[PDB]
């Protein structure tokens, strides 16, 4: 699984440590090794929601499988409550665009995990 | 819906008033209310169109329906129109991927939209 | 097609030339070169395994020319450029293949459709 997030939240305000926050709390979702998760975080970014340059998030979780109704509900759960706490981003500020990904269309070391 | 666009036209050649402008048209594009519209603009960026560095945009929309045949080339020439206008870029060296999201497969405010 | 890269690996590290991607993407899809855009984003705020050794979030868009034995080869091939140039191990990169309709294509105020 990989999470993205694109915010214009400053970097400074980016807390050491979110990246494995993130990594550990995404393994415990989805109940993948964490040496499959990858994170990214960009901040800085010149971005709006309705109009407005508040605080925002538009973010990506791409997976093979586990992407469904009510898991994407949670990981929507889950996801903006950490952007609410750690980067201060409303929860109505915030897109997570939910990619359940082919295996042979994910490639990895050379090759796919097809 | 919402709109993402990467260029490696530098950020003092982005006018002010553009991710507004954006907002505005796509929603007068789409219909849909301005308040949901997100808008992401990603200059200086280091890319290529065709093998050269002549100012290009690769870019995204993503939209729960409204996308299909027609209403993309719609889309196309809106967005590109104002890329041309606004970016100088020549609409040649533009590409947009289009996106039909199913509303479970969009989070937003501690849920989706299914 | 289109390639975007995106990696840890600081802009110095990214040798002139690099955006050969177009020249080795046009040989391995098969369409000229002139169709093919390449994307690379140095820099980053990236972790792949809880690790910020040097890594690679990657997409590969194509209007067909998707699917399993051409896409193990697209790994192969991007995955071997990503070591070669970044010095990026192959294990550390993920690739996101898109087969894309031509409806879904936007470029030149109109579609591929
Ligand atoms: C996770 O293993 C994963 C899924 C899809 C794309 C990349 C990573
Ligand atoms: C707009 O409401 C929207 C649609 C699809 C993904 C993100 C935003
Ligand atoms: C290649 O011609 C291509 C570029 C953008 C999206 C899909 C295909």
């Amino acid at each position: 699984p990989m999470f993205i997030v694109n915010t214009n939240v400053p970097r400074a305000s980016v807390p050491d440590g979110f990246l494995s926050e993130l990594t550990q709390q995404l393994a415990q979702a989805t109940g993948k090794p964490p040496q499959y998760i990858a994170v990214h975080v960009v901040p800085d970014q010149l971005m709006a929601f309705g109009g407005s340059s508040e605080p925002c998030a538009l973010c990506s979780l791409h997976s093979i499988g586990k992407i469904g109704g009510a898991q994407n509900r949670s990981y929507s759960k889950l996801l903006c409550g950490l952007l609410a706490e750690r980067l201060r981003i409303s929860p109505d500020r915030v897109y997570i665009n939910y990619y359940d990904m082919n295996a042979a269309n994910v490639g990895w070391n050379n090759s796919t995990f097809a």
